[PDB]
DNA sequence: CGGGCTTCGGCCAGAGGTCGAGGGTAATAAGAGAATTTATACCTTTATCGTCCCATAG
């Protein structure tokens, strides 16, 4: 319902949901987990998992 | 030929080792302003309870 003159593209889009989704996936997903750094081989076998 | 009567098929419930150990992540937006109640603060009024003088019973 907003007008082209009444609203600007920067004021229409809310970027909060995409940032929240990216943060949630990168911090709380099952596949996101702390790297095994006790061995250099542990890192390689974790990233190739 | 309707009717008990057995049987079968679809649907839902419940239950799935224990004890560790470590790590991480956990949840937001109206202002105004009017109104009503409530905790506060000062003050007076009555009773209460600590307190002692006094007459007396032995």
């Amino acid at each position: 319902m907003a007008e082209s003159e009444g609203l600007m593209p920067q004021d229409l889009i809310n970027a909060k949901p995409v940032a929240a989704a990216i943060k949630e996936f990168f911090g709380s997903s099952q596949l996101s987990q702390f790297m095994d750094q006790n061995n250099p081989l542990s890192e390689i076998t974790h990233k190739r998992r």
